[PDB]
């Protein structure tokens, strides 16, 4: 066990009578010592109370003889804490979570969702949806779509100079995305005194503002409904999964005030964690592939891990069709004696789960969440966590944590009803002011959340509802801490946490098209479509 008060008491001399934080801590280390529970979070708990009375004694008597002997303490609980996640683990429940809010669900994700359920029958499959928003992403798109016209009419005789710089159009552009989605906010809020949905405003709004006919937006609704009912669907507003206040809102200012879809489906993936517990799973992941299969065919130099990987897939594909119309473009460029390698291999096969691995039982510990690592960094593209995880709370958290910063600066900024421009030097000025050496790069990544999916480079969600989140979770645990903005763990602390590597395919076709790729040449050449398309 941890060491005794008694021995504490040997190595923790002082000239001095013992201060009350000290004897704090030797009741703090009996009281532990003394445990009988094996509960893991109650035993967590104790060992926080624990080590947060150790940094207070040493905060009020930095230079106390007694520091060095703290220490050494401090350091055993550090390792306290990976026996305690080690103690007590078991698989997880058999439940996978996908998650599409804000439009009708495509073929093609129901086809990828469609290998999940193949290969693993036996696990209940629950496609989250919002009953209430299925005209969000066509809202967005009425809303970008006039911008960029308007942003064209405006700037037409200065793009006619050939040092015109396409960034002065997204400026622009984003002021009329602005006003835009003001107008809409400001109707919905005039419209709920009373009980209507978001779909019955956002109809409302598109007929008036966007000629739309509201007998073609109804059938999108209807059938869009119809369709994820017809295919596991499950609606977030009818299992009432907000059940905190704080995080509806968080969850409505994503959905409803920047149209993002991406950040209210990263609130929703972890409340279904939180509740249900089981796997979570962007609908462009697929299974992993056995281990074994292609260890007869040996990786051209040419050619990166990573589209090596990406080739085994299309391999399968195009022998298998398990996905109809899957992409070959780089299985094509093999030479012929690596295809009819792949063709022996993979058209020998008799059964799905002869080529696609299963989870089958995934063994973890209570207090834990597993994630998805890409480039030695976490992604939160898939998940596993037990229900009501400590870890998974202490996510939520951070994410509570995160929003409530920058709402602090935000809110005042738009309440006092600017355009976007006056709305934007108003939020950095307050935000700007709050920089410590603690939160600098989380408050300059945080600064273009207003533009964020409008402009390039605009990347805030990582910092507020993704990755950025449970990093900063995972030094939290590891460290016994809470609200850490930016600290975080070395690569060897933070491998335990891994996605069973061999239970996942992380490089799929669609995953690859919807990956993030708004940089400044992507900008370029987006801004050379539109001024072809322009009348
Ligand atoms: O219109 C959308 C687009 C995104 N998503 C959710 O966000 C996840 C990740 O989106 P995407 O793959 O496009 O973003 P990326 O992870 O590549 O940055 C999807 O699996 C969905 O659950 C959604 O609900 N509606
Ligand atoms: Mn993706």
């Amino acid at each position: 066990s941890l060491i005794s008060k008694e021995e504490l008491i040997k190595l923790a001399y002082s000239i001095r009578p013992r201060e009350n934080e000290y004897k704090t801590i030797l009741t703090n280390l009996d009281e532990y010592n003394k445990l009988t529970t094996n509960n893991n979070e109650n035993k967590y708990l104790q060992l926080k109370k624990l080590n947060e009375s150790i940094d207070v004694f040493m905060n009020k008597y930095k230079t106390s003889s007694r520091n060095r002997a703290l220490s050494n303490l401090k350091k055993d609980i550090l390792k306290e804490v990976i026996l305690i996640k080690n103690s007590n683990t078991s698989p997880v429940e058999k439940n996978l979570h996908f998650v599409w809010i804000g439009g009708e669900v495509s073929d093609i994700a129901l086809e990828y969702i469609k290998q999940w359920a193949d290969i693993n029958a036996e696990y209940n499959i629950k496609l989250w949806y919002d009953s209430e928003a299925f005209l969000v992403n066509t809202l967005k798109k009425a809303i970008v779509e006039s911008s960029t016209t308007e942003a064209l009419q405006l700037l037409e005789e200065e793009i006619q100079n050939p040092q015109f710089d396409n960034m002065k159009f997204y400026k622009k552009r984003m002021e009329f995305i602005y006003d835009r989605q003001k107008r809409f906010i400001n109707y919905y809020k005039s419209q709920i005194n009373k009980v209507p949905t978001i779909d019955d405003i956002i109809k409302s709004h598109l007929v008036s503002e966007y000629n739309r006919d509201e007998t073609v937006l109804e059938s999108y609704r209807t059938n869009s409904l119809r369709k994820i009912n017809s295919n596991h669907g499950i609606d977030i507003r009818a299992n009432s999964l907000f059940t905190e206040q704080e995080l509806l809102n968080i969850y409505s200012q994503e959905l409803l005030n920047r149209g993002n879809l991406a950040a209210a489906s990263d609130i929703v993936r972890l409340l279904a964690l939180k509740n249900f517990g089981g796997v979570y799973l962007d609908v462009d992941m697929l299974p992993g592939i056995h281990s074994d299969l292609f260890k007869t065919i040996s990786r051209p130099s040419s050619i990166g891990l990573d589209r090596w990987e990406m080739i085994k897939l299309e391999a399968i594909m195009k022998y298998k069709k398990y996905i109809n119309n899957y992409t070959s473009e780089n299985f094509d460029k093999l030479d012929q004696q690596l295809k009819d390698n792949f063709k022996l291999i993979i058209e020998s096969k008799s059964e799905k789960s002869e080529i696609f691995s299963k989870l089958e039982n995934l063994n973890v510990s209570d207090l834990e969440i597993k994630i998805a690592f890409a480039l030695g960094s976490v992604i939160n593209q898939a998940l596993i966590s037990k229900q009501g995880s400590y870890l998974t709370n202490l996510v939520i958290e951070q994410v509570k944590n995160r929003y409530q910063f920058l709402n602090q600066h935000l809110n005042p900024a738009i309440e006092s009803d600017n355009n976007f421009t006056d709305t934007t030097k108003i939020f950095h000025d307050s935000l700007f002011n709050s920089a410590t050496a603690e939160n600098s790069m989380f408050l300059t990544k945080i600064a273009p959340y207003l533009q964020v999916g409008f402009m390039p480079e605009a990347r805030s969600t990582i910092s507020l509802s993704g990755p950025g989140a449970y990093a900063s979770a995972y030094y939290d645990f590891i460290n016994l801490q809470e609200n850490t903005i930016e600290k975080t763990l070395k690569a060897s602390d933070l491998i335990e946490f891994k996605f069973p590597e061999n239970n996942l395919s992380q490089l799929t076709e669609q995953e690859i098209n919807s990956l993030w790729s708004f940089d400044q040449a992507s900008a370029k050449y987006q801004f050379e479509k539109y001024v072809r398309d322009y009348t």
